[PDB]
């Protein structure tokens, strides 16, 4: 698949309009608005780097890489447990059905792209969108890095949109908050993609 | 030679969620859908594939390829010059409109983003998103073949999340019809990109 492919369903794979519904972590804004922690644009930037540093940094990103290493190894089983352990640090079961129901929703898609998708992968998708996207990434010869760009740039805006709606602000402020996440994402997620397995 | 920062400012380029409302070509849909031409999912990709080839790929991306390197030589008149091509182009005063409310929607972003834009590039992007696209690609040292997979996606997005509403289609029919017409831009972007003036 050549480099245009590539950059074209990696924009895809990031759109706010993929028809999967929510992202993780997100309760933590209506409780920390509702508490009155994120009362305006600057507070609420602390409030998603600390959120993308604490949760998504620690948890999404290092088990996406851990799952995209097995797919490429042909490892199923060690992506059963990376997945297992993907769970429980959803710690609430509220927070464990999400992750399944963001799970089923992007498995719909990714058989439909690739009817070759094994059994065994389709059932491991259901549990999590990190190995659907995962196995994704491998078939499509896409290296982690750059899915792993997709992944962060589809939750900030996700977070962002969330903000618009809940602290409230405006679709100018979003833009610029937006380009703020980006630039500590891009800093910070080369250390994130290399942490050992201790540091999840 | 994209770095992390780059490509996530590509994304956010791409997205559906940029507060600029509507896209080139637009008003082709409506009437193809009251006039029957457009009853499903193969004659709406039937229409897009033509407005693509017909449309976006003898005028938006040959011009906002000129208008890049207007930008990279510092040349205002020419990008001036290129810009009323650009609407001239557009055919009717409606669409010269709506080419110039896109525009302006763009600069507010653009003047947010970059306080440091010039008064003659800002009184341009007025005239048109491409303008100011072009001129926040040189400022971000972005190459030219980038920013037109970005502008690319924005646009077929635009136009499948219009045909959702309007033939209408479902999300599962949208997204392989999202990677079907990518593959079809990917092919052809390259010819259109090196397309002599005559062409246009």
């Amino acid at each position: 698949m050549s480099t245009a492919e590539q950059r074209l369903r990696l924009m895809q794979l990031a759109s706010s309009n993929l028809p999967v519904g929510g992202y993780s972590w997100s309760q933590g804004l209506e409780w920390a608005v509702e508490a009155g922690w994120v009362p305006d644009v600057a507070a609420f930037e602390r409030w998603q780097r600390r959120q993308m540093t604490e949760g998504f940094f620690t948890v999404d990103l290092p088990l996406f890489a851990r799952l995209y290493r097995a797919c490429e190894q042909g490892d199923i089983a060690a992506a059963q447990r990376w997945t297992a352990y993907l769970l429980a640090c959803r710690e609430t079961r509220e927070l464990r059905e999400e992750e399944r129901n963001r799970g089923a929703a992007f498995a719909r898609l990714l058989s439909d792209w690739q009817p070759d998708c094994p059994p065994p992968w389709r059932s491991l998708c259901q549990q999590s969108q990190l190995a659907g996207m995962a196995w994704l990434g491998v078939r499509w010869r896409i290296a982690l890095p750059e899915m792993a760009l997709s992944l962060g740039y589809s939750w900030i805006e996700s977070a962002v949109m969330a903000g618009v709606k809940l602290v409230p602000f405006g679709q100018q402020a979003a833009q610029q908050l937006i380009l703020r996440l980006c630039d500590h994402y891009a800093a910070e997620m080369p250390r994130a993609l290399a942490a050992p397995d201790g540091d999840i």
